[PDB]
């Protein structure tokens, strides 16, 4: 079938809030204050995703020994710029220099393990960064129709808002949904 069955849904919406705490506390750490993360789940194509992206964005492109495909791990820039600043003890709007983009790299290797341990007894990998783009109309990783699992992690600190949202495709997820 082209898409994810209501108790699948379920299966991931509970990985993925295992991932929203751990979230929360990595953040919350970085940050050195309470950073909240509130997790939902949908089904959509993959145009619908990658045109929701704000131009320019931080798209991180990632893949894993265990799957076929890539997946992305995109961050808005708002955030992006505010938890650099922090850890630096340093936004911009306009699109990452390459130092920034490498600094901030770091970090998403350690969300990504994150994951991959909410992942574990589902289907445990070792994430790797395949590409970094700051464009999303350079991004098309599956088919355009393609359906896509878009977990959506709203993370929030006093009166800042923004989001992380993992585009897991349909694709790359068909084995898993089998066992």
């Amino acid at each position: 079938p082209s898409k994810f069955s209501k108790e699948q849904l379920r299966t991931f919406q509970m990985i993925h809030e295992n991932f929203g705490r751990a979230l929360s506390t990595y953040l919350s750490g970085r940050l050195r204050t309470f950073v909240d993360v509130e997790i939902s789940i949908d089904q959509l194509t993959y145009e619908e995703f990658i045109r929701s992206v704000m131009i320019p964005s931080f798209i991180v492109i990632f893949t894993g020994d265990v799957f076929e495909g890539s997946a992305i791990f995109e961050m808005r820039l708002d955030l992006f710029y505010t938890m650099l600043d922090i850890i630096m003890g340093g936004p911009p709007n306009r699109p990452p220099t390459e130092i920034e983009t490498s600094i901030m790299r770091k970090e998403v290797t350690n969300m990504l393990t994150l994951l991959a341990q909410a992942w574990s007894d589902f289907q445990y990998f070792i994430p790797s960064i395949e590409n970094v783009e700051t464009n999303p109309q350079f991004v098309q990783i599956v088919p355009p129709n393609e359906i896509v699992l878009l977990v959506t992690a709203s993370v929030s600190w006093g009166e800042f808002t923004s989001f992380i949202n993992v585009c897991w495709p349909f694709s790359l997820l068909e084995p898993l949904l089998e066992k």
